[PDB]
């Protein structure tokens, strides 16, 4: 279950601490201005966490502007028992590649999913990026990367950044990172370099559906082999013609898992759902996604279940 853990500026840490109940898997303590509280009394708030805490939210704490000896410290002191950590929002790319360094390579061992969102990223170089990325601890195989305005570096230097990604890493959140800014050759490039270790790849709310169709599969295609899973929700695919739709047949032969938005399937014909389906033709899931982002059970749904089988190419009798 998740609890938030709101500090205002008197608040004692240890003490707000004491009242997370225990059952609690998820911590959020975003948006209480971290940067500002006493070290001392966090840290020694972390050793009271209850251990049933698994993930620990951070966001939005301008941690990025925090002593960053102390940023090291606060980093190290988080209770072992947390797996996923969110950094996001933090305004990181303000401290130096050195300062930057300490503070990844501070994160413990025992994370495996970290949110680096919104942190400005945009403004380092490949080299900065790699120098930065080097030092966060092998346990990460999750990587968020989203809201960082990717989009706006040169495919060049974007193709660099791509080889600084910890070899570790396979699962890659790209999302909304403003890609469809580039040209269609320059973005097909950029994803044909998508590193061999990361199998999932997160290409949500990327303006996507700026491109042409012709476009798009092109697009697709340059996805390597090697990543079967594939969000492309909140891409603004407009005028799903049935020849439009054709253009994509193949493009995603190698997906095994793709996220859809459900807004936009949810008025295509028989036709339409069976010409998407065909870009992928070896989908082995399909998931729905909500306006919110959240994804939807086909097991109580009887359109959802439908789009699903159309979508998927599967046939039951009457069909046949």
């Amino acid at each position: 279950m998740n609890y938030k853990l709101t500090l205002h500026p008197g608040s004692n840490p240890v003490e707000e601490f004491t009242s997370i109940p225990h059952g609690v898997t998820s911590l959020d303590l975003s948006l209480n201005n971290l940067y500002s509280i006493s070290t001392v009394e966090l840290i020694q708030a972390f050793a009271n966490t209850p251990a049933s805490v698994t993930s620990l939210n951070l966001s939005g704490n301008s941690l990025g502007f925090k002593n960053s000896d102390e940023l090291v410290q606060i980093l190290a002191a988080i209770p072992a028992n947390v797996t996923s950590l969110n950094l996001s929002g933090n305004f990181l790319s303000y401290k130096s590649s050195d300062e930057l360094v300490k503070t990844l390579a501070a994160i413990p061992f025992t994370i495996t999913v970290l949110d680096l969102g919104w942190n400005d990223f945009s403004s380092k170089s490949s080299s900065e990026f790699k120098q930065a990325f080097s030092n966060l601890p092998a346990s990460i195989t999750s990587l968020n990367l989203r809201g960082n305005d990717l989009g706006i570096k040169s495919s060049d230097e974007l193709i660099q950044i791509l080889a600084a990604i910890p070899a570790n890493v396979n699962s890659l959140n790209l999302r909304g990172n403003n890609l469809a800014s580039k040209n269609c050759a320059e973005l097909a490039k950029f994803l044909a370099s998508i590193p061999a270790s990361v199998t999932s790849l997160d290409l949500s709310a990327n303006l996507l559906g700026l491109k042409s169709y012709a476009e798009l599969a092109y697009i697709f295609s340059s996805i390597p082999n090697h990543v079967v899973s594939l969000n492309l929700c909140l891409n603004c695919l407009h005028g799903p013609s049935l020849e439009n739709l054709k253009l994509l047949k193949d493009s995603l032969k190698h997906l095994q898992t793709v996220y859809l938005d459900y807004d936009i399937v949810k008025n295509m014909s028989k036709e339409q759902c069976k010409a998407l389906g065909a870009a992928f033709p070896n989908i082995q899931k399909i998931i729905l996604v909500d306006k919110n982002g959240k994804e939807i059970h086909p097991s109580h749904s009887i359109p959802i279940s439908n789009l699903i089988r159309e979508l998927s190419g599967k046939a039951d009798v009457p069909s046949l």
